[PDB]
């Protein structure tokens, strides 16, 4: 049992509610929040603007140094870092942005970083700006995640898209 309310069962392991990820993330303060990084850790805009605006930018700080020590991500990857006043941790996870031209292949390879942790809040990744289909996205987290997926749909026209659509 876990403090997740609200969210609509789709199978054993992943759940679906239409949410602010930074409000959910600050009333249940999941062990690990996933943000839809870029592999330079530049929390501009989306989900990954917003989780950053909403810890004072000390996500950045935080970012900036472990790009200066390691290096970028690789599109496909991910890093544990803290999850400041929102969770335990953040995993800044990088699915490709198909704005940029990546390969929509890796989206199951950024999925894959989930199964390392048995519960997390998380988006769809490369949905939104990064460009990719949303429904898509959901397969394959589906189809890839074994572990405990909370996940949350800011825009209430996609999450009940997403619902009725779900196979
Ligand atoms: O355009 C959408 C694409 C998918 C990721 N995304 C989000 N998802 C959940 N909660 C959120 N809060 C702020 C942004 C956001 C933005």
């Amino acid at each position: 049992v876990n403090s997740f309310s609200g969210y609509l069962k789709l199978t054993d392991n992943v759940y679906i509610k239409n949410a602010d990820i930074v409000e959910e993330a600050k009333k249940v303060k999941p062990t690990v929040v996933v943000n839809a990084a870029n592999v330079y850790l530049k929390h501009g805009g989306g989900v990954a603007g917003a989780l950053n605006k909403a810890t004072n930018n000390a996500m950045q700080v935080e970012s900036d140094d472990y790009i200066a020590t390691n290096g970028p991500l690789k599109v496909g990857g991910s890093c544990v870092l803290s999850g400041h006043n929102l969770a335990k941790h953040c995993l800044h996870v990088v699915g490709p942005n198909v704005n940029k031209g990546e390969d929509i292949q890796l989206l199951k390879s950024a999925y894959e970083n989930f199964n390392q942790h048995e519960v997390l809040l998380a988006p769809l990744l490369s949905a939104g700006i990064f460009g990719a289909d949303p429904i898509h996205s959901l397969r394959v987290c589906v189809d890839t995640v074994r572990t405990n997926v909370y996940l949350a749909v800011f825009d209430k026209n996609l999450y009940d898209k997403l619902v009725s659509s779900f196979l």
